[PDB]
């Protein structure tokens, strides 16, 4: 009724780049009410992906369940599939695991069920993202191997075949190009890195055949990371070059500064450590200056080593216990775990940070209009 007029109002605010107030159209929507419990199943479905856009996951997950419960009730069978991957989704970023995959799961399932081919392609996609996460979160989320990270990266690997094939024989592009961005990150962290170079190379070919701003600089990045971690560094610090170059047209300190630092690392790599030893200050002028104490004790690190594989006694000396300070900030030091003596090196790698870039949710979608 007039819950419906407020709850198009909000839809259409958020359409407009304006969540908040949307949010507070569909609250008085609710706060009003409806008998038609299809469109009450939309406005619950909206307030939770607006509260996920606005990073209130407790509310979203909140949200989405009356959706799933309502669409339940009514014995709505798509509406409770798409709630049950937004929940899926929601249960993915607050880390649990578990439950986001029955209900991505569920949302695949249903979605076979009504011989749905898109939704099928979404609930895989998020299926091989909650098992990219889930990989993730043992110990440190970097390329190198306990059994359960195995199992859950391989299976994310599965996933995101299951999804390609299939949207590749539904043409649809941007699709297989998120699929193949996240497949070439999940072999990276595998261990399988010629695929990963092969995968992240046709996610730069349909980033390329969109022309995508914001989304190229990754495709950059990542290539650049599994160069680095064959060997071929020169061609690496072109890619992060270009990155950087973009990061700082689009105005984002962030990406700026990690190309920075996997820049110096390159060149640290490079044996040229001028250049490494110039990168590296650049990252730690942004570093310092967002309040990044553990980007700014990295930097105060990688530093200590080029100044010290370049003569310079003195800079490396302070940076060395800049470095200890910061890192008793972030820690206890009765174990001197900041203490890492080894340097960076073509037998290391794993001595320094490289950021990758995974692509993003594909949500789910109820609309009144």
């Amino acid at each position: 009724a007039s819950c419906l007029e407020l709850a198009l109002e909000g839809e259409r605010l958020c359409k407009s780049g304006d969540c908040r107030a949307g949010v507070s159209f569909f609250e008085a929507a609710v706060q009003v009410g409806t008998e038609d419990l299809k469109t009450l199943s939309a406005i619950y479905s909206q307030l939770g992906n607006a509260y996920f856009y606005l990073h209130d996951y407790a509310k979203a997950l909140e949200y989405h369940h009356h959706d799933l419960t309502l669409a339940r009730t009514i014995g709505d069978q798509l509406g409770e599939a798409k709630a049950s991957g937004n929940l899926g989704n929601t249960l993915k970023v607050l880390g649990n695991f578990d439950e986001a995959i029955v209900c991505c799961q569920r949302h695949l399932d249903i979605s076979r069920e009504l011989n749905d081919k898109v939704g099928e392609a979404r609930a895989l996609y998020n299926l091989g993202n909650v098992y990219h996460a889930k990989g993730k979160s043992f110990g440190c989320p970097g390329p190198q191997f306990p059994e359960e990270v195995r199992d859950a990266l391989q299976a994310a690997v599965d996933f995101y075949e299951e999804n390609l094939s299939l949207v590749t024989a539904l043409g649809d592009r941007a699709a297989q190009g998120r699929a193949f961005g996240n497949l070439g990150n999940t072999h990276y962290l595998l261990g399988n890195f010629r695929d990963a170079v092969i995968a992240h190379e046709q996610r730069l070919l349909i980033a390329k055949e969109f022309g995508d701003k914001a989304a190229e600089r990754r495709a950059y990045s990542n290539l650049g990371n599994a160069y680095i971690f064959l060997g071929e560094f020169e061609t690496a610090s072109e890619y992060y070059k270009k990155t950087l170059l973009l990061a700082r047209q689009l105005k984002d300190r962030a990406v700026e500064a990690q190309s920075c630092y996997s820049l110096g690392n390159t060149y640290t790599l490079l044996q040229d450590y001028e250049k490494a030893i110039d990168y590296h200050l650049k990252h730690l002028a942004i570093a310092q200056e967002l309040n990044d104490r553990i980007g700014e004790g990295r930097a105060c690190w990688s530093l200590g080593n080029a100044y010290t594989a370049l003569g310079n006694h003195d800079q490396a000396m302070h940076f060395a216990e800049k470095h200890l300070e910061i890192s008793r900030e972030v820690g206890d030091q009765r174990n001197a775990s900041y203490l890492k003596t080894q340097v960076l090196s073509p037998d290391s790698l794993f001595t320094a940070k490289f950021v990758a870039y995974n692509e993003e949710e594909e949500e789910e979608d109820c609309s009144l209009a």
